[PDB]
This record gives C-alpha cells, sequence and structure tokens, in this order.
C-alpha cells in the first residue's frame, strides 16, 4: 500500500496507479466518479453529485466511455481509430481523471483540465492522445480530464421541459470542475490557479464556460484549440433544438412529458442510429445535438455574449492548425478521399461548397465560389481541392476564432493566438490533408516524449516547446518562458496589431494579421449578405 | 498654285486642298489641317446624323487647326497646365465637323498604313488639334499617315430622344463613322493605304472605338483597334434608350423647352445654353459618368456592349488594349470630398465610404459595403495613406481596368488576336502631386513622341522610351503585332489569352510579361458585383 497513491476526497477513498513516463513515475487517479450515473430516468436530466462511498475505491483504470456513434468510414484505419472509443461504451460513464508528479507535489500547483471534442457526439477522455502522465511528469502538473455526455445523451433539448433541458453535457464538465474546486488540493492541485483548454467541441465547450456566469467562479484561464462558442456549429438556437429532438423521437417511435419518457425507454444505440439524421441539410462540420441557447446556461446567443462581455479578468490563448477542413472533406464532399490524392472539377468545387456551407442561400454560395477560386488558374483542380478546404475550415474554425480573439482582446481580456504548421512525421493521412483538425493535441500532450512511438528527437523537441507554453500558461497567463530571453517573444493578441505565432519546427515567428481579408469576408459581409438572402 | 510648295497641293472628293510643310525634331512633315468632312452641322441640322460635306470651288487652305466642337470648358484649376492642356485651343463652334492628316515629306511612294486618332473627354470634350495629338512625331519618325478628326460632344453629339427622327441619338458616332469612310474614299491622295487602317484612342475616344468594333457598318471602315483606357462595355460608356430619353427631357426643361417640338426648341437654344445645363442631368452624384453619351439605340448598338461582346465573332481582328497605372486618381478631385491636387489627400475611413456612394454612383447599400469590404485593407482598416490609395483604386478599377480586363477575355475567347498592356512611367515634366500616380491619359503624349521635342524637357530615356512605345504601336499598325520583325533580341510581349492571361509593362526598364490583370479583384466587379445588384 504505496500513501502516495490514497488519497481522500469528499466522497472517500481512493487508490492510484504509479504509472512509468519516460523520465521517471506518476500518480494516476483514473475512473473517480463525479456524479451519479445518469442512467434511467437520469437521462437527459442535469447531473447529480456523486454519493460518498465506502472502504478504498479503486481508481487506477479508466472508466467507461460515454456512450456515442462509432466512426466507421475507414474501418481499422489508424488515423480515424484514434478517434473512436477505446473502452466499452456506457451511459454510467461520468468520471474523471487526473495525473500529478510522483510524489504529489510538495506545494499547491497549477492544474490543467482538459475538455475533448468530438462534434458534441462522441469523445473520451481516456483516449491516448490524451494521456497526462508527459505533462505530469515533465512540468510538474496536475492534470485533470472528465468524461461528459456526448450525443442525445448529453445535448437531446426540448427547451422549458423540466426533463430534457439541454445543455446536460456542458453541466457535466461544470460539475466536474466543481469537483476539481472540492478536491483537487488533496492531490497537491491549486484550486486558485485552473486552467480549461479544450480542442474543437472541447475549446468551444471551454468557450462556453467563459460566456456563462455559473462557470466563472470554477477556472482562471483558457485555452481554446480550433474552436469556439460562437460560429456555425457550435450552438443551435431553442427552435431547432426542439426541432430536432422531436424529428428523433418520431424516428425512434416516440407533451414533453411524454415523448421524453418515451424516449427514456429506448436502447443507446436506438437514439445513436438515428441521432444523424436530423440535420436539416447536406452538410459537413455540422452537429446534430450541441449545445443550446436557452437562456439559462447561456443567457444569449454566443455571438451577443463576446459581443457585450466584459473580459477583464481573463487570459485566453487560441489558435487554429494549418488545415482545419481537410479531415471533413472525405465526409460527405463528392471528389475527396483519404486514398487518392482528392484533385477536384471546378463542378465539384460548386458542389462542395453547398455541402460545406450548407446554410448558405445561392448568392452567398456564388459569393464563397468567387472569392475562394483563383483567377489565374480557376480550373486547376488542385487549388480547386485546397480552396474547398480552405473554405471549410476557414468557415468553421479560423473565422470564428479570428472574431472571438478580437472581440476578446477589445473587452479587457488578455490574449495570445497561434497558427500551428507542423504535419507529424508518424500521420496516416494523406499528404493533401497537410495538418489536419486534431492533429496538434498529441504535440501539446507530450507524446513524442515516448521513445517508443517513433517520432523526430526535432519532434520531441518541438514537444517540449508546447508543453512549455501552454504550462506557462497555466501558471502565469503567459506563454512566455520567463528564463529564456531572446526568442523571439509571443506577443499578446490586440485588435490593433492582430499579431500572433506560428507553431512548427522553426523558432517562434510574429505573423500579423489572422486570415485579416478572407475573414472580413465570413463575419463581416457574408451575414449582411444572408440577412438580405 | 504656280509659286507654291507642290508638295502640298491635293486634291479630295470635295475638291483641292494647299497643306503646309511643318518641321519636326528629324525633319519635315506634310499636314493637311482642317479638312470638311461634314456639311456643318448647324441651325436645323443640331442633333442630325451628319451629312457629306458638298464640295467646294478653290483650292481649300488646310494650313490650320479649325474649330473645335461646342463643349463645356474645364474650371476646375484654371490656369493649371495638368487642366488646360485638355481644354479647347481653337475657337467653340457647331461648325466643327473637320479632320486632319499628317504624312511624311515629300509624301509616301508606296500606299502607307494609316492610323486614325479618336480623342477623349468623357464624350462632353476633346478636340483633334490638342498638342497632344500632334501628328507630327509618328509621320516623320515612323513614316506613318495619321488622321483624327473632330466629332460632336455633349448634347450636339449625344442627346437622344430614341426612336425620334430629330434626334436618333449617337450621331457622334456618325461623325467619327464619317471620317472613316472619308478615309476610305481619300486617303490614298496622301499616299495612305486603305486597306491598312487602325483606330486608336484614349478613354471616350477608346470605347468610341470599342464601338466601331461592336458595329456592323463600321467593319469595312477598319482593320485593326488600339483600346487605350476606355472600353464599350462598363458603367459610363453607354447609357439606355430610357436614361437618355429621361435626361433629354430634363435638359429640355432646365432650358424651357412631342419629341418633334421639343426637339425643334432645343434648336433655338444658343448652344452655351445646352453647355451650361448638361452636367445637371445625371442621375446621382458622381465621377466618372457623363451626362451625354453612346445610347444602347438597336442601331448603332444592336444590343449592349456586354452583350455583343459576349456573343460576337471577333476572328478576322487584332486589338491592342491596356491601362495606366492610376486611372482613378484624376477623377478624385473632381468630386469626392477629401482630395486635392494641392495636399496629399489622405483620407478618414469616413471620407472613404462618402467616396465609394460616388465613385460607384449605382451601387446599392449592401453592393456599396461590398466594395468597401474588398477594398479595406483590414490589418490598418483606418490608414488614411492606404484609403487614399484605395479610393483611387476602386474608381480605377470599376471604370476602366475591369471593363478592359472584360473586354480583352471576350475577345480572345472569341478569335480576336490580343495584346496587352499597363502603362507605369510617370512623366518627369508632370504637373499633378505624386499621390496620382500615373493618372488617365498620361501615356498618350508618349505614343505621340512628344518627348522627342527637345524644347519640351524630357529626360533622354524619356524620349527613348517614346521611341520605344512609337515602335510598338507602328508595328501593330502594319502587321497586328507589336513585336518587331528584326529586333528578337528585344523581350517579346506576348499576346494575351484566357489561359496564360499576360500582358507586358510598358516603363523605361525593358518589357516585362505579367499574368492576370487585377484577375481576383476584377472577377468581384465583373462576376459578382453584377449579380450583387439583381437582388
Ligand atoms: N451525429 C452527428 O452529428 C455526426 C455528424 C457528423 N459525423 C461525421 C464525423 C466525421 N468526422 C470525424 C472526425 C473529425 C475530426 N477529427 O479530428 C471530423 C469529422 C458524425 C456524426
Ligand atoms: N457634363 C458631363 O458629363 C461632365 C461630367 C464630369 N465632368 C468633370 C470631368 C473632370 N475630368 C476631366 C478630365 C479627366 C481626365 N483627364 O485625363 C477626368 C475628369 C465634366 C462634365
Ligand atoms: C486638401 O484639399 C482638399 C480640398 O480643399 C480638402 O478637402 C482636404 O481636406 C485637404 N487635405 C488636407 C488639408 O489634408
Ligand atoms: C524647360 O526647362 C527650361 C529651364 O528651366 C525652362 O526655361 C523652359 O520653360 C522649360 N520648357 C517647358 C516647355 O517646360
Ligand atoms: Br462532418
Ligand atoms: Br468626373
Amino acid at each position: 500500500e504505496d500513501p502516495q497513491l490514497l488519497v481522500r476526497v469528499r466522497g472517500g477513498q481512493l487508490r492510484g496507479i504509479r504509472l512509468k513516463a519516460p523520465g521517471g513515475p506518476v500518480s494516476a487517479f483514473l475512473g473517480i466518479p463525479f456524479a451519479e450515473p445518469p442512467v434511467g430516468s437520469r437521462r437527459f436530466m442535469p447531473p447529480e453529485p456523486k454519493r460518498p462511498w465506502s472502504g478504498v475505491l479503486d481508481a487506477t483504470t479508466f472508466q467507461n466511455v460515454c456512450y456515442q456513434y462509432v466512426d466507421t468510414l475507414y474501418p481499422g484505419f489508424e488515423g480515424t481509430e484514434m478517434w473512436n472509443p477505446n473502452r466499452e461504451l456506457s451511459e454510467d460513464c461520468l468520471y474523471l481523471n487526473v495525473w500529478t508528479p510522483y510524489p504529489r507535489p510538495a506545494s499547491p500547483t497549477p492544474v490543467l483540465i482538459w475538455i475533448y471534442g468530438g462534434g458534441f457526439y462522441s469523445g473520451a477522455a481516456s483516449l491516448d492522445v490524451y494521456d497526462g502522465r508527459f505533462l505530469a511528469q515533465v512540468e510538474g502538473a496536475v492534470l485533470v480530464s472528465m468524461n461528459y455526455r456526448v450525443g442525445t445523451f448529453g445535448f437531446l433539448a426540448l427547451p422549458g421541459s423540466r426533463e430534457a433541458p439541454g445543455n446536460v453535457g456542458l453541466l457535466d464538465q461544470r460539475l466536474a470542475l466543481q469537483w476539481v474546486q472540492e478536491n483537487i488540493a488533496a492531490f497537491g492541485g491549486d484550486p486558485m490557479s485552473v486552467t480549461l483548454f479544450g480542442e474543437s467541441a472541447g475549446a468551444a465547450s471551454v468557450g462556453m464556460h467563459i460566456l456563462s456566469l455559473p462557470s466563472r467562479s470554477l477556472f482562471h484561464r483558457a485555452v481554446l484549440q480550433s474552436g469556439t462558442p460562437n460560429g456555425p456549429w457550435a450552438t443551435v438556437s431553442a427552435g431547432e433544438a426542439r426541432r430536432r429532438a422531436t424529428l428523433l423521437a418520431r424516428l425512434v417511435g416516440c407533451n414533453d412529458t411524454e415523448l421524453i419518457a418515451c424516449l427514456r425507454t429506448r436502447p443507446a444505440q436506438d437514439l445513436v442510429d438515428h441521432e444523424w439524421h436530423v440535420l436539416p441539410q447536406e452538410s459537413i462540420f455540422r452537429f446534430s445535438f450541441v449545445p443550446v441557447v436557452d437562456g439559462d446556461f447561456l443567457s444569449d446567443t454566443p455571438e451577443a455574449l463576446i459581443n457585450t462581455g466584459d473580459f477583464q479578468d481573463l487570459q485566453v490563448l487560441v489558435g487554429v492548425v494549418k488545415d482545419e477542413g481537410s479531415y471533413f472533406l472525405v465526409y460527405g464532399v463528392p471528389g475527396f478521399s483519404k486514398d487518392n490524392e482528392s484533385l477536384i472539377s471546378r463542378a465539384q468545387f460548386l458542389a462542395g461548397v453547398r455541402i460545406g456551407v450548407p446554410q448558405a442561400s445561392d448568392l452567398a454560395a456564388e459569393a464563397v465560389v468567387l472569392h475562394y477560386t483563383d483567377w489565374l488558374h480557376p480550373e486547376d483542380p488542385t487549388h480547386l481541392r485546397d480552396a474547398m478546404s480552405a473554405v471549410v475550415g476557414d468557415h468553421n474554425v479560423v473565422c470564428p476564432v479570428a472574431q472571438l480573439a478580437g472581440r476578446l482582446a477589445a473587452q479587457g481580456a488578455r490574449v495570445y493566438a497561434y497558427i500551428f504548421e507542423h504535419r507529424a512525421s508518424t500521420l496516416t493521412w494523406p499528404l493533401w490533408m497537410g495538418v489536419p483538425h486534431g492533429y496538434e493535441i498529441e504535440f501539446i500532450f507530450g507524446l513524442p516524449l515516448d521513445p517508443s512511438l517513433n517520432y523526430t528527437t526535432e519532434e520531441r523537441i518541438f514537444a517540449q516547446r508546447l508543453m512549455k507554453y501552454w504550462t506557462n500558461f497555466a501558471r502565469t497567463g503567459d506563454p512566455n518562458d520567463p528564463r529564456d530571453s531572446k526568442s523571439p517573444q509571443w506577443p499578446p493578441y490586440t485588435t490593433a496589431a492582430q499579431q500572433y505565432v506560428s507553431l512548427n519546427l522553426k523558432p517562434l515567428e510574429v505573423r500579423r494579421g489572422l486570415r485579416a481579408q478572407t475573414c472580413a469576408f465570413w463575419n463581416r459581409f457574408l451575414p449582411k449578405l444572408l440577412s438580405a438572402t
């Protein structure tokens, strides 16, 4: 019985496990319950605090993955499988994970809380790319990650109902944040220094905690990687939520109360089976059950809230990868495949645009095409392909990020911005996809430090740089190394200079304007164009 | 005759002419100035198509420029050389339909390829007697036969009650055509080759050239065309029949005037009275818009220029087209608040938005926002210098560069051989401020070889540059190809094509080839904008 592995939290006693990181041991506490299992009558309901337990709870292994769709597009393919559930699926899934240095930190240590992505329909804190041992070992970080309900289980909403209020997945995350507040000190973590970081849907989730009053007291800093609360995919109106919920109910044979009761009787996989069929249009980068503007968790739309928010007390790190859009193209755009070079025709490009910008009117889609066309080579299939990617990436991540950055900086927040441009030597996707959505994560989490992974040593050095930025940000709200003079320095993003940095094997380079001209098209003109249909 | 210079007596269809021996820097040229090609379009003939000049008795003296067609005179910067060079340099009169011929001296032995100049001036001004249109240099140095005609401008040349007999419209264009026919009948008498006629013009002159291309009855009158900073298509060169009718009736009202009766009243008004009111009939506050221009009459122009260039066949045709670096700057000082020739014209974002409404007068609010959004530098949205240069570009792109790009494209795609250029040399002698760069109209003096005149103060490099340009122009007149047949040691000028969209830079440095004429931005003006307005 290793005293270093025994912790007492408010709920009782836990036993962690000692894991080996390339440079030493870490204490891991996996599968810690933070809520009553949201099963049965609890389905679709706000989470409830875990009841206390007797004896010593085994916290040495990952718990179940929240019930979710499993990707089938390229069965057995490492590129897609790495995101799939690596534990048994279950609605009983509200557990979190904690890594600390071994032994337990001598003093209160800054906490990082990871919130995974997956379009709000998938994901798990137990994935390898979210392995927290490296950050704990090398940086001395206390690292927390929670499972939260996805798909219908987490976000199906009949706005105004008592039995399906919506946003319960976000409430899962918030409850976990509270748990950290009440318990993290027992692990040597500092409740007064908590940094949320997340990617994609996880980034959007972080964004929503920023925009929700009750979450404010639960964290001090935020990192949003490749995702925002604002933008086309992260939220839906009460009306659209109600619409999708009713439709899904109809699709499985089911007055709110009676409708939700009937839904509570269906095997989990029935709901998952019809989940994806409620989308209003043929689209990509669009998800069926996501946070809903309920006037509760979100008092108004994200755009409204970031436009009028006061972000004085806040530091934020935001950024994107070089090719945000590529990944999504193979999941709906004719002409695109991970197997060929996906060279496309102008006709396919126009077709692609209606799918990538599913809300676009004809004139808006034409506006897009004309903007993204290279009029020197309007038919070159290589640019047409890369343009299709750019359209999707810009529309969904880059410009929503540029907007958020601007609004936050303009309204009191300390903001740092990056673009991530290194393509993993070990990437299994085709070259034409470049640096795809999600492939900075393995570097931030420090995986290349594991020799058995076969990254280059430049990459191992690169990962070390990134873990430094992230953890320095967590410690101080400033990613800059306090010992390193000459680098150059990572400047804050401001509406004036609009500076951000490139993250790659070369040293920090400062650039100005985050796709400034094109995002202006998306952020300023496009809305006017659609408001006049 | 008898004691006169035997080399200066020539007969044309209308009678005998006595020309004059002029001194060019490298020797004498023959000039025949103020030759009548039509009956004076005066009195009951005002607004009417031109009638051929009735033959005269004796020897018509052709030693001086004739009247300038009645027109408005610019008054923005009184006395300033930058504006005065364009102003009338002979008496204003409705009796103004005369043309000029320069030829080598003595005249050419074999048939010589002919260049016909058509001046610009927004269809409300201009004259073939201006110093910058002096044909002595092209005649002397290139041995060219050069012809320029006066044509009626403003109301006298373009007021139309479409469908009427007494004011059919486009008569200014008919003046031009009549002169082209005169060249066909008579130019051989000077040693000119009627079977090798090349039209060239700038601004409204270029658009005029463009319209002869688009008008069937003109087909047989020329073989090749140069369009400098102007096009038949675009926002300013034509008006609908409806808009012309609207403008004519409004002008009539402003001077106290059934088509027949209205026109009859207009014919009793002093010419000056029409000039004093012509500028008042424009639909909006604007720049680069002119009250009385060619109308789409379903006759001279069987359809809109846009339609005609889209569906036309242009095989047996070579065309040279191009623009200057700063097409728009000149126009800013004539109506965009914040702009002047006397300061740097650094403007605020607000003045930029206001300028866009003026420079794009037909734009709805959304289309204007589109323009502003496109031209804004979102790294420096409030920067006065960028906004000033952006305002120039908006005007330049909308009115010249993109209509030209549009035209070159259609022409090329449809049989024409097209060469394209951008002219980037700012004259050492320019009197406008540096911020205006290379303004609309300021390549002309080089094409005509004025820098060869020692007393003009051009640099030696400018002299040499002018010689190159005269070569390009005359080579194209001769062969439909600006390239020198011999000198292949000098860089070549590729034709413009839809595929490669190549054009050359014209400056003190040797020809340099470039690709795409504001392709990205012109896609906005040519493809997107139309669709945004119709919605
Ligand atoms: N039910 C849904 O909303 C739903 C919508 C769309 N899809 C297709 C997901 C296709 N996809 C998988 C992974 C990624 C990103 N990886 O980093 C991007 C896209 C699956 C489910
Ligand atoms: N009546 C009219 O149409 C009319 C319209 C506009 N203006 C002002 C013209 C002001 N302007 C003069 C010369 C040039 C180009 N020079 O190369 C550019 C602009 C005068 C008359
Ligand atoms: C330049 O002159 C114009 C015309 O008077 C004026 O509108 C503008 O404000 C001036 N620009 C300055 C003073 O910077
Ligand atoms: C050329 O320069 C000389 C010397 O300054 C001057 O006297 C003359 O007036 C100038 N000529 C012209 C036409 O500008
Ligand atoms: Br998707
Ligand atoms: Br004007």
